[PDB]
């Protein structure tokens, strides 16, 4: 019993973290097989960061200008190329710690573990959601860039996120491992407002199922609702509209708990309309939206 | 910027996790040098678990009855002994992944990372506090026992916690790595009520400093207070009394932010007396007490 914002075990990712230095700027790289993936803003200087001409900047850089250090051993860089907003540095050595891995572009609402890194060294790990507005609410300083998000299916590490920039609002933006930004963000030093952030309704419901499973049930009411009723309430409170897809994905939690999805929606509806009246659910005084139905099933059954 | 309930990178601990099986019961072991540390209730059967005579039970067990498996290779067990509530299984092979480590008994209020494990396999990692009543609010199922808590100072893993039992209230109890329970708990199948849990006041203050640093400051007021005034308010609300020690430890956050500790106490006082009025601090609708002043400094500066 008990329920925690649990991150994936970070060991398989630790073994892939390197330091990347170009001119003066240092940040993190991801060493998989004989390629190191890092943010392309590694090649920038403070005078460039306004509106960097990454193509013109990269012309001026040679394999020898990319200092790649794994612990206390340097990697020889035999190739460099720019794919969208990441650099691929071909090195002469395969990372002997390369886990089974894929590159996956996650969907907003989907969760992942971040291993925050500085100078290619891990500092810690936490679980995150891709916000509906394609931002993450991270813990990232100068030198945390190139830290990656991931999921792990048994032995396969799915890399979904590379950290690039912090918005003036203090929220985080980043790319997939093909260096495509999640959201409209560009790697520049300009004000870039994040759209309206909605609450990930299906994740709140999944978390309400986790609560019931772990014995927090005071919020179960004698009401039901309809997708269309519930969604009128969702709109008001900037929740994502609930679809039959979302309901289908909650089926395992519905089946286990025997609480129909639309009944739980009616619990959610009442919590939105009346607040929590100074009570808590799984040690939280607000509605947690960063556990997927998958996350709840995994943790509540103990998948490894 | 941003602030997260961050766990230590779990890789150094993953490499120490094994499976321990005695009779039918399976749970987790910790393989360091040529010793495997596991909960002694591994030797119990469901008929024993009421009031187990661990000494008499252990008589009946031989080195060959302790099946110790690291991934898909068995360890030969050349010795077994009981220290308090853990078993030390001497194996013929040193764990080649043994990190630098110590065994440290933590103080209540101190935090640590848990790597929850099943069948010697990691499932995930989260940050925890030893509650003032020597319980932890974990995420642990059947087979999670022998999962360990830890801190990491650069390269040294300090093991502080081994998970043993869940109380009927669904809160967790466990030992240091010398198998001494934190708190009054015994490894039996009896109702064992946990004392009153207080809020770890110094950690809330440290978290209030983290909030101010990350730009959440709406709770800063024009008031101050005194240790003795503040502590009258602490009592009412079951906060731990604040001491000069606690104030001394907040000095780095006070100095950085230039907000005297007793001023922040006066912020805390008002939050206790008036609640949060439906606002949030670092994405929380209640007062977080599971970040130490050390934790806040580490994360806000980015120690690795
Ligand atoms: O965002 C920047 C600088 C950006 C990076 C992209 C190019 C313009 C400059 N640094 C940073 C700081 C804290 C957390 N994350 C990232
Ligand atoms: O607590 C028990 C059984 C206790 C263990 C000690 C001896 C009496 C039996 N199992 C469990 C379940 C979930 C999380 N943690 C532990």
């Amino acid at each position: 019993s008990g329920f925690r914002k649990m991150a994936f075990p970070s060991g398989k990712v630790e073994g892939c973290m390197v330091q990347v230095t170009c001119g003066t700027t240092t940040l993190n790289g991801l060493w998989l097989d004989d390629v190191v993936y890092c943010p392309r803003h590694v090649i920038c200087t403070s005078e460039d960061m306004l509106n960097p001409n990454y193509e013109d900047l990269l012309i001026r850089k040679s394999n020898h200008n990319f200092l790649v250090q794994a612990g206390n051993v340097q990697l020889r860089v035999i190739g460099h190329s720019m794919q969208n907003c990441v650099l691929k540095l071909k090195v002469d050595t395969a990372n002997p710690k390369t886990p089974k891995y894929k590159f996956v572009r996650i969907q907003p609402g989907q969760t992942f573990s971040v291993l925050a890194c500085y100078n290619g060294s891990p500092s810690g790990v936490y679980q995150c959601a891709m916000r509906p507005n394609f931002t993450i609410k991270g813990s990232f300083l100068n030198g945390s860039c190139g830290s990656v998000g991931f999921n792990i299916d048994y032995d396969c590490v799915s890399f979904c996120y590379m950290h690039h920039m912090e918005l003036p609002t203090g929220v985080h933006a980043g790319t997939d491992l093909e260096g495509n930004f999640y959201g409209p963000f560009v790697d520049r030093q300009t004000a870039q407002a994040a759209g309206t952030d909605t609450t990930i309704t299906v994740n709140v419901l999944a978390w309400l199922y986790a609560a019931v499973i772990n014995g927090d049930r005071w919020f179960l009411n004698r009401f039901t609702t309809t997708l269309n009723d519930f969604n009128l309430v969702a709109m008001k409170y900037n929740y994502e509209p609930l679809t039959q897809d979302h309901v289908d994905i909650l089926g395992p939690l519905s089946a286990q708990t025997g609480i129909a999805v639309l009944d739980m929606c009616a619990s959610l509806k009442e919590l939105l309309q009346n607040g929590m009246n100074g009570r808590t659910i799984l040690g939280s005084a607000l509605l947690e939206d960063e556990f997927t139905p998958f996350d709840v099933v995994r943790q509540c059954s103990g998948v490894t």
